[PDB]
């Protein structure tokens, strides 16, 4: 475990984390995919080795001696708003376990549903709080990865808003 448990927020590619595992925003079928996904690929490619898992799950491939946790958000765009929401929270809980099971000290997040599966919407809140729910009995360092400025100010107020 850390020494004193905290939730950071940077704005930078997740391909450069400074943490002990990774979180893929992963498709179902462990493809190359777009946006984090495609960063993940182009630095951890043999992690993608049998990679692939259901929607709301998460699976952990060694990249080396490096974990890649491949997290499966549900695409907006083809779930209703209800089990979406529901596999969207499954999928941070599954991420939870595997972080648990890993012993890592830290781990490099991003935040699940909220771009090409978002469905046009902004997930923002609602993909931040399911993090915290999974990751709250969890004692790893977390660090968030966001790419927008605004994003990074929102993500920081939130995790300052408990402390
Ligand atoms: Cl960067
Ligand atoms: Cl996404
Ligand atoms: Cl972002």
């Amino acid at each position: 475990g850390a020494m004193a448990p905290s939730y950071r927020v940077k704005r930078m590619d997740i391909a450069k984390n400074d943490e002990e595992c990774v979180v893929n925003a992963a498709n179902p079928r462990g493809l190359p995919g777009d946006g984090v996904c495609k960063a993940v690929y182009k630095k951890w490619p043999e992690s993608f080795k049998n990679s692939a898992t259901p929607v709301g799950t998460a699976k952990t491939v060694m990249c080396g001696t490096y974990p890649v946790i491949h997290a499966v958000g549900p695409n907006f765009s083809n779930y209703t708003e209800s089990e979406g929401d529901r596999e969207l929270a499954a999928a941070y809980r599954e991420v939870a376990k595997e972080v648990t099971r890993l012993g890592v000290n830290s781990v490099a997040i991003p935040l699940l549903s909220t771009g090409v599966y978002s469905g046009g919407k902004d997930r923002l809140t609602q993909s931040l709080n399911h993090l915290f729910t999974a990751m709250d009995s969890t004692d790893a360092d977390v660090v968030i990865y966001c790419r927008d400025k605004e994003w990074e100010k929102k993500i920081s107020e939130a995790i300052q808003m408990r402390t």
